[PDB]
């Protein structure tokens, strides 16, 4: 539970949001990119995992899920690729619901980047310091009762 | 001292690796750029305090303190930003040795990637999971739950 993250991949502007959501805590990492790609992906992954201790990674498609060049970047990193079938159905619109929030947040920053990358980041941060305990403050405390 | 870190550049193959070190863990986050200039640095502390409580950074030079985009960010992401002087001289050995050990795991896995910018989040990867025995991972996750709690 602690290492479990959730791909998630969203389009605003022609362009790709590419996202980790950590599912128990809520905490995200994004990126934007031109089109996802096995690659982008693999990166992404490779970044992510650096920074986290990644155990389990369900993937946003079955094109990620395939993809020998994310295959390779979860078996450097020691990453579980899984897919991302939403076996509970409250995950299907819990995904759906993370995406209408993260492009309110990117609307209201928009006007403050000339970038798109600028506006997104922005938003991770709002997001991911919001008290609702922060997301930032849960994976924290999750992963630190993880390792004691 | 939990929300403390240290802006670092260094050079490789003619490009720029920016670093920002969490000075009480030794918890690293790396990018490539092709040089340093106040917009990338800002971009990089935006992406850096989203990601982690930044309550400080210390500057790695004057051009960056300096930089009204890179105060925009500070201001922004509610970052005190500092100068970057080794009042304790300690300091200035530590950073360059943190340069020397990523620049060598960075020679050690340059070959498994095409680009650099791959092989330096493989070294940030091996750095921050490297148990010295806790990793540094380990270290900022404790200090900052500590922290909370
Ligand atoms: O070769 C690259 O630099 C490269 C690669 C390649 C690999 C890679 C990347 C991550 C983890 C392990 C590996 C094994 C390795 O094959 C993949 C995506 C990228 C890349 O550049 C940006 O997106
Ligand atoms: O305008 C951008 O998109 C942009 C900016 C601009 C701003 C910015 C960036 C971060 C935090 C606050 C702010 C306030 C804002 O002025 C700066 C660097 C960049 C950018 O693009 C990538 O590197």
């Amino acid at each position: 539970s602690p290492g479990i993250w959730q791909l998630d991949c969203t389009h605003l502007e022609g362009k790709v949001i590419l996202v980790a959501v950590h599912v128990a805590s809520g905490y995200i990492e994004a990126e934007v990119i031109p089109a996802e790609t096995g690659q982008e992906t693999a990166y992404f992954l490779l970044k992510l995992a650096g920074r986290w201790p990644v155990k389990t990674v369900h993937t946003d498609n079955g094109s990620n899920f395939t993809s020998t060049t994310v295959k390779a970047a979860c078996w450097w990193a020691g990453i579980k690729q899984e897919d991302g079938i939403p076996y509970n159905p409250q995950s299907q619109g819990v995904i759906e619901s993370m995406n209408k929030e993260l492009k309110k947040i990117i609307g209201q920053v928009r006007d403050q980047a000339e970038h798109l990358k600028t506006a997104v980041q922005m938003a991770v941060f709002i997001h991911n310091h919001k008290r609702k305990y922060s997301a930032g403050e849960r994976i924290v405390d999750i992963i630190a009762t993880d390792i004691q």
